[PDB]
C-alpha cells in the first residue's frame, strides 16, 4: 500500500560524465520509491 | 549546506547498491567526498 516519503541516507559516489554541472542526481528506483518522488522531481541533500 | 539537485534515474548497473551519483559541484557545495554518506528527503 501507500507509505509516505522518508528521508533515505546514501553513499555519495561520482557522476558520470555528460552529467557535470547539470545539477542532477541519480538515484534508482527503491531510493526513489523511498524518498517518495519521481525522475525529475526535486531533492534536498545534506552531508550526516 | 543543504544543496538541491534534480532526480535521474539510476544505471542498470547501480540499481540496489543504495548511492547518489553527484558531480563535483555538488560534492564541493556539500562539503563531501566520493564515499561519504549524506541525507536526502524530497522537496
Amino acid at each position: 500500500g501507500p507509505m509516505p516519503g522518508k528521508s533515505v541516507v546514501a553513499r555519495v559516489a561520482e557522476a558520470y560524465p555528460e552529467d557535470v554541472g547539470k545539477r542532477i542526481v541519480r538515484m534508482d528506483k527503491y531510493e526513489r520509491a523511498k524518498l517518495g518522488v519521481s525522475v525529475g522531481d526535486y531533492v534536498e541533500v545534506k552531508k550526516v
